[PDB]
């Protein structure tokens, strides 16, 4: 489906990918023309696994386009490949200029 | 309740927990049959003086998110100021990268 | 806002040296508790650092407001704010739950 629930005008895509594959998701986005992406070190099961999280808020309709070219980015085809969220956004606003919402 | 609003198919549960209680929580969710668990370092200003804490994530179906609750709880309480909190976000979806497969496939 | 909920994640995406007059900004308006991790931007980054706070439906605008004052240089790149939805809060120490849960009660 497309209507997520709750529906929401933005989202919040959330990526756990490998830390390797931060390029190449990166540049994937760029070629679909989305830019800031926000990355940051997690750990999954003292030992641990080192991945990334990858954070791109988005609308709506641009939410399966982001799936599809992150997938592309990060599968390998092996188990760890991780996970993506979708999560929904009440609101966007942008600190310099305090524009909300589409302006942002 | 447990008809949590928003209402969403799977939810987001985030705990903000003591560093030395990882393997407690990662453990006690072990047993009830949950993995997936992601933690990061976070730094708790609530000089440049902080409390370091680490951030748990797990996104589960909503009718694991009791269970889930008091797993993480069990896990975590010392019973001293500074055990922190979890948050219950609603989640509209989760996809596999290995395999494309979204909701509960 | 949408989705309705009771309480609300803001998650202040911010330059690195802002988390000072972020933080004490928000004391003054009652809010005690933000936490922060290390985020990147865009081998190059931008080091950000992601500020969270979970508060009341009623404080969210009066929160976003408060952050702006404390992060805003005019530059670009003084980041963005993000508002989710949170279904619920729960102390650990106690379990409990709702408004007598989001109170930050940690010594300073």
């Amino acid at each position: 489906s497309s209507d997520y629930i709750p529906d929401s005008k933005f989202y919040k895509v959330e990526a756990i990918v490998r830390p390797w594959r931060i390029q190449q998701v990166s540049s994937a986005l760029l070629k679909i023309g989305i830019r800031g992406v926000t990355v940051s070190d997690v750990r999954g099961f003292d030992k641990f696994v080192a991945k990334v999280k990858m954070e791109i808020v988005v609308k709506k309709d641009q939410v399966e386009s982001v799936i599809n070219t992150i997938i592309e980015g990060a599968r390998t085809g092996e188990i760890g490949d991780g996970k993506i969220f979708v999560l929904p956004v009440s609101d966007v606003i942008r600190v310099r200029t305090g524009e909300r919402g589409e302006k942002a």
